[PDB]
């Protein structure tokens, strides 16, 4: 049911909220390293619960939902579809992913100045 | 019934998203203080459109959702009984109440650690 991976995963994660402290650098683990059971995930997220913060991300679709320790998110990407591709948890203050980017939002200014052209 | 007066809206828009890049400051419109209509207001959320990423943090309940220009965030937050007690677009690379707080970080860390004896 379980394959026992799941606790060193949780070690795992307190090193990076260490170092998140430290350094203030970022994390990720690709749940896919490893090969867990539905029993070692869903275990998983039982133990970090859930948190107050909910993300979607729109590509497919994203989830990034902070779980019940502050700086520890959990991430399901999904297809068109539906389907799971892939999971991760990132520790960070929030996840990389959200952040919008310095040339995007000059980019954005670019595109807005030449919307008010056509008002 | 739209008053027209949320056109200059735009201007401004354009206006904290160069000063974002420049100095890397944020900033916020308060459109609950401003003298718009119901109207001039689905305007203004029609045009800017939606983007990539929706939050939703859950004192009430709030929505941070990213426009169509990246840097540029509708935040609304409304009170238990569904009241909206603030309203404002946020010119940021993310808005600031996404972010876990270092001091809530920190007890995570402190509880990760203190839960993994008990398992």
């Amino acid at each position: 049911a379980r394959s026992g991976n799941a606790l060193p995963l949780l070690r795992e994660i307190a090193e990076h909220l260490h170092h998140l402290l430290e350094t203030g650098e970022a994390s990720t683990i690709d749940l896919s390293a490893l090969p867990l059971t539905p029993g070692d995930l869903e275990w998983l997220r039982a133990e970090l619960g859930g948190g107050e913060v909910s993300v979607t991300l729109h590509a497919g679709a994203s989830t990034l939902d902070e779980t019940a320790f502050p700086g520890v998110w959990w991430i399901i990407h999904r297809n068109a579809q539906g389907a799971v591709t892939t999971q991760f948890i990132e520790v960070a203050f929030v996840p990389e992913l959200v952040k919008s980017p310095r040339a995007d939002v000059a980019a954005a200014r670019a595109a807005l100045v030449l919307r008010m052209a056509d008002l």
